């Protein structure tokens, strides 16, 4: 049988370039991104501006108790450092270490001066799926690249969760980690068997766009995976019908300045 996930992405590949275009946004949550945007071009690293919008999708996550971020932080596929820059501002965390591959059509590392940069370390050209885990508190992945095909989605969803586990033995406290593709059968029992093994729960994220399926699973979650999905699922196609609907508006997260003790 298939899935409301897997009847939501069918629909999503029929619809024209038009029609995308005014689905993807249609009610979702979002930041504002140009005054951080032209801040960094002009090479502003002193002004609290986030590098990516990826400070408001951890911040959406941390605000609400989704996970409690502490002790020594790894951010795996860092990007340009969005979390991990967010990371560094929390009481608890006391060192952030972001990897992420960089190269040709990937993020670099952004060197921004954020409040507590100087307790954060990104390194690009690392491959994570080629890195031996290492113990840490908090563990963080966004790694997850969109398909217009399912199976490609949960090949690549699966291939991330596979490397994670060996993170997650490790034991870290407060994790969260980006699942691509939830939606269908295999992967809502896999995800379920997850859950059983090292806990958390999956969440969808407003400020995600309607084009992905994406959901997060983290530390301080607890819920029913079929239901959790579906809901999701549900949500994205209702958002098919009926016209586009106004983006919804927070700040910018602004992440102030200056250096932490430790
Ligand atoms: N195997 C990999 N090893 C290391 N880094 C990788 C690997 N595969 C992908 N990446 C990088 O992961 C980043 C994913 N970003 C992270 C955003 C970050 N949390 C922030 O807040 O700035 C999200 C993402 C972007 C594009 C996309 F298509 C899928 C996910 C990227 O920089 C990858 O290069
Ligand atoms: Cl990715
Ligand atoms: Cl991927
Ligand atoms: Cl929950
Ligand atoms: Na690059």
């Amino acid at each position: 049988g298939e899935t409301l996930g897997e009847k939501w992405k069918a629909r999503l590949n029929q619809m024209s370039a038009l029609e995308f275009y005014s689905y993807k946004k249609s009610g979702i949550t979002e930041v504002c991104r140009e005054e951080a945007r032209r801040a960094l071009k002009d090479g502003v690293a002193t002004g609290g501006h986030a590098v990516s919008r990826g400070s408001a999708k951890l911040r959406w996550l941390v605000e609400r108790g989704y996970l409690q971020p502490y002790g020594k932080v790894i951010d795996l596929g860092c990007g340009r450092g969005g979390w991990s820059y967010y990371a560094a501002t929390i009481r608890k965390v006391q060192e952030v270490k972001g990897y992420t591959k960089g190269g040709p059509g990937h993020e670099e590392p952004m060197l921004v001066q954020s409040y507590g940069w100087n307790i954060v370390r990104l390194k690009s050209g690392v491959d994570v799926f080629h890195m031996a885990a290492e113990p840490c508190d908090t563990l963080l992945c966004d790694i997850g690249e969109s398909s217009s095909s399912p199976e490609v989605e949960e090949a690549r969803t699966l291939r991330v969760l596979s490397m994670v586990g060996d993170w997650l033995e490790k034991r870290p406290g407060a994790f969260c980690i980006k699942v691509l593709c939830p939606y269908t059968s295999t992967m809502m029992e896999t995800l379920e068997r997850l859950q059983r093994r090292y806990g958390g729960g999956l969440v969808r994220v407003p400020l995600s766009r309607n084009s992905t399926h994406e959901m997060y699973w983290v530390s301080g979650a607890k819920s029913n995976t079929i239901k959790s999905v579906s809901t999701t699922s549900q949500l994205l196609l209702g958002r098919m019908d009926g016209p586009r609907r106004p983006v919804k508006y927070e700040e910018d997260v602004n992440l102030g300045s200056g250096t932490r003790a430790v």
